[PDB]
C-alpha cells in the first residue's frame, strides 16, 4: 500500500484505490495503474521534473529502502493478476529488485523528488509507475 499527497490530490495505484477515490475522482489511468483523488487537506510531497534513472524505493517486505538503476518509462508486458488481464502497461519503469503484491504504493524517489510508486514485480525485477509527466498534479 500507499500514496504521493500533492497539493489537492492523492495518487495511488488503481487496482487499490478506495471508495472515497473513486467518489472524488479526478483522473484515472487503467493503461498505467494510477489513479488521483482529490482531498480536503493540503499535501506536501516535491514531484520530481527531471529524467535522472537511479533513485531509491522503499520495500515494505524488507521493511528497507533499496537503491537501484531503472529504466526509461516504456510500455513493457505484464502477466494477468486479479485486478488485470495480461497486457502492456506503459510510462512503466523496471529496475532488479525484490517485491511482493503489498510493496505496490512504496515510493521510488531520487534527489529532485518522487518519482512514482511501485506497481508491478517478477522475475527479480520491480516495475514504477512513472508521474513526472503528470504537470497538473502541481497546480
Ligand atoms: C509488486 C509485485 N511483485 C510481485 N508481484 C507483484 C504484483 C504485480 O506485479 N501485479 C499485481 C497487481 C497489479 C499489477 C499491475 N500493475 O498490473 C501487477 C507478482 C508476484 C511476483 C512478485
Ligand atoms: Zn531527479
Amino acid at each position: 500500500s500507499g500514496a504521493i499527497y500533492v497539493g489537492n490530490y492523492r495518487v495511488v495505484n488503481r487496482h487499490l484505490a478506495t471508495h472515497n477515490d473513486w467518489a472524488n475522482l479526478v483522473w484515472e489511468d487503467s493503461s498505467r495503474d494510477l489513479l488521483v483523488s482529490s482531498t480536503t487537506a493540503q499535501g506536501c510531497d516535491t514531484i520530481a521534473r527531471c529524467d535522472c534513472q537511479t533513485g531509491v524505493y522503499y520495500c515494505s517486505s524488507r521493511r528497507k529502502h533499496y537503491p537501484v538503476s531503472f529504466s526509461k518509462p516504456s510500455l513493457i508486458f505484464v502477466e494477468a493478476s486479479e485486478y488485470y488481464p495480461a497486457r502492456y502497461q506503459s510510462h512503466l519503469m523496471l529496475a532488479v529488485g525484490h517485491s511482493e503484491p503489498g510493496d505496490c504504493g512504496g515510493i521510488l524517489r531520487c534527489q529532485h523528488g518522487v518519482v512514482g510508486i511501485v506497481s508491478t514485480g517478477g522475475n527479480g525485477l520491480v516495475g514504477f509507475a512513472d508521474v513526472r509527466d503528470l504537470l497538473w498534479l502541481d497546480e
